[PDB]
């Protein structure tokens, strides 16, 4: 596994920057079936990374494509413009927000010296794979779609003489992600609700945050928080799944695999080593290659439906990840060891045919891990 030959791993600098910012980034990882055709499953949906500096503002602009955003650091203020109605919220780490396509928004960071970073999910509805950026706002850099109309229509569409809406359209020069005053950040925030408040909503409702909630999985050495489809509405639309996971340092998650969603995951804290097991790579008779590799913060790992995954926390850090679940619904979560295993509900005459070992002897084995979910890595 040179590691630019396992197909699973996207390691960050493959993510691309959309655009050359002062005051931040947009960076997108290729489309999933780049180098392999294994990731077909997932070819509609893209991940990318957000990236503002303090004291920033992301002019305002539109994507095709529907989005989920997660902040995985800092704070922010979103505000969305629809045809008939704004919404602004004041975002913080944690916060998951979904963000129906071609919705108009705008960024802003106002803190004085941290940066607001997104971690985000979107699907495609034009050629699969395939979103993009209409930048409303604009002139020449970036450049304002509103310059891909002529003239006369532009003086007819706005009512105002041609030199003075083409003058408008020229202005901005400095960039797409670009400083904010004080008085522009107090502005330009304030009618934003700040842990949420969607509304007493329909369509844009306001972030949910997990973090305080107890963890679905957990143990003295990681943690495992999700919001699943089941219990969040918003997410139904997309299928989709966010899942936050945390291994202590020196811990590991024990091996496990999900039932049926695929899972693209980045690191956001720390580096673990991973080990994977495949039957494509590898597999008549099936053989499970050994896929494995280390990973860092901004690196991605696509984990498929079904593949036995382990995780080990590596160095002086815990490892934190972020986790996006495609087919969603009714996924389940199966661990391969621990005292909450599949093992716990096969039955012994089971385990005795499945090892060739006396069945007793099978069970003593799987019930010495007294604990579940994470526990200490190698050392
Ligand atoms: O689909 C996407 C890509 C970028 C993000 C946005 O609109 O900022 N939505
Ligand atoms: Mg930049």
């Amino acid at each position: 596994q040179q590691e630019s030959n396992v197909p699973y791993l996207f390691k960050v600098v493959r993510f691309k920057s959309r655009f050359r910012a002062s005051h931040g980034d947009f960076r997108i990882l290729p489309k999933f079936v780049q180098r392999s055709q294994l990731l077909r499953g997932i070819e509609k949906f893209r991940v990318s990374v957000i990236e503002l500096e303090p004291q920033s503002f992301m002019l305002p602009h539109h994507c095709d494509g529907e989005a989920i955003f997660v902040v995985v650091k800092g704070q922010g203020v979103i505000v969305i413009a629809e045809q008939d109605k704004n919404n602004s919220f004041n975002l913080q780490k944690g916060d998951v927000l979904r963000l129906h396509g071609g919705s108009t928004i705008f960024l802003l960071n106002a803190d004085a010296n941290e940066k607001f970073k997104v971690y985000v999910l979107a699907k495609s509805v034009n050629a699969p794979g395939e979103v993009q950026e209409y930048f409303s706002a604009g002139g020449q850099n970036p450049e304002s779609f509103y310059r891909a109309f002529v003239v006369d229509i532009l003086e007819s569409a706005f009512n105002v003489k041609r030199d003075k809406i083409e003058r408008l359209f020229s202005q901005q020069k400095a960039g797409a992600i670009i400083s904010a005053s004080g008085a522009q950040a107090a502005a330009k925030a304030g009618h934003a609700s700040a842990a949420g408040g969607a509304a007493a909503a329909a369509r844009v409702a306001g972030p949910f945050n997990l973090m305080k909630e107890v963890p679905e999985f957990g143990s003295a050495f990681g943690q495992f928080q999700e919001a699943a489809p089941q219990r969040h509405v918003q997410l139904r639309d997309l299928d989709a799944a966010v899942a936050f996971m945390n291994i202590n340092s020196g811990g590991m998650v024990l091996p496990y695999y999900n039932s049926r969603s695929t899972r693209v995951v980045a690191v956001v804290e720390g580096n673990a080593r991973f080990e994977m097991a495949c039957p494509h790579l590898g597999a008549a008779v099936v053989h499970y290659a050994k896929v494995r590799g280390n990973l860092n913060v901004g690196d991605v790992l696509v984990i498929p439906a079904g593949h036995p995954i382990t995780f080990v926390a590596v160095a002086g850090s815990d490892f934190r990840v972020v986790g996006f679940g495609i087919d969603a619904e009714h996924n389940k979560k199966n661990f391969l060891a621990g005292k909450q295993n599949i093992w716990r509900n096969i039955d012994r005459e089971a385990k005795e045919l499945s090892f060739d070992m006396p069945g007793a002897e099978v069970e003593e084995i799987f019930a010495k891990q007294i604990l579940s979910y994470f526990v200490a890595g190698p050392a």
